């Protein structure tokens, strides 16, 4: 179960622009 950890390719790739 994830949710900020599903958001983690989300924003991860976001922090890697």
């Amino acid at each position: 179960e994830m949710r900020l950890s599903a958001f983690f390719r989300d924003f991860i790739l976001q922090r890697k622009k």
